[PDB]
């Protein structure tokens, strides 16, 4: 069940992943190592997720089994269908970014793979 606040503890590969997709040294320097709360509201099939890492508010909205335009870091509004396995593993791909947001009780583990770089956020439910 994805409804909850999730504060970041440890992120593997923020500055290598964010430069490799295509961001400046301005939005990288807001959340370089400043912990962000992803405030997720699961309302059945209608999801939203509000990432606040430093001083950069990216509020997103998808519905599971519907083609929904999502505000990613470099891709300004990118269409992708988000398929849910059960109620605790979201499985999607934006442009060439395999985003797997798997819940492990409290720990929301977003293992977001470009190609070689694995951006793993380890975020416990506060």
């Amino acid at each position: 069940s994805f409804s909850g606040k999730y504060q970041l503890q440890s992120q593997e590969n923020f500055e290598a992943f964010m430069k490799a997709i295509g961001l400046p040294e301005e939005l990288i320097q807001k959340g370089k190592d400043i912990k962000g709360v992803s405030e997720i509201v699961q309302n059945g099939k209608h999801f939203k997720f509000t990432i606040t890492a430093g001083s950069k508010v990216i509020q997103n909205e998808f519905t599971v089994g519907e083609e929904c335009e999502l505000e990613t870091m470099t891709g300004e509004k990118v269409k992708t269908v988000v398929q849910l396995e059960g109620d605790n593993k979201l499985v999607t791909t934006f442009k060439n970014i395999k985003s797997v947001t798997e819940l492990n009780g409290d720990i929301i583990t977003n293992t977001m793979t470009l190609g070689d770089i694995v951006f793993k956020r380890i975020s416990k439910r506060i």
